[PDB]
């Protein structure tokens, strides 16, 4: 369910939704990134049809980790009409990272 999002693909999927995206940070080296890929993934089809869940592994996407300062991962981002609503860093409770994607439906 969780498309990988790039440079090429940004603005059309993400900047132009018509409903909010949320943007998973990941990489295949990082250890606590198997811990929250579940979690990213019972939402994406809890929500399905409500918001966009993306993801961009940060290796694959130097530009856009760069561009949004990802300085660590997992994080995760989220835009709502082309605009950042919020910026999650770490391993952050479910119930937490739910509370901020029902704040913009």
């Amino acid at each position: 369910m969780v498309e990988e999002v790039d440079e090429n693909s940004w603005e059309e999927k993400v900047l132009k939704s018509d409903k909010p995206v949320v943007v998973y940070f990941w990489a295949p080296w990082c250890g606590p990134c198997e811990e929250i890929k579940p979690i990213i993934e019972k939402l994406a089809e809890k929500y399905a049809g409500k918001v966009r869940v993306y993801r961009v592994d940060v290796d694959k996407a130097p530009g856009i980790a760069e561009k949004y300062n990802i300085t660590s991962v997992p994080a995760v981002l989220i835009f709502k009409d082309g605009k950042l609503l919020k910026k999650l860093f770490g391993v952050i409770p479910e119930e937490e990272l739910e509370k901020w994607i029902k704040e913009v439906l």
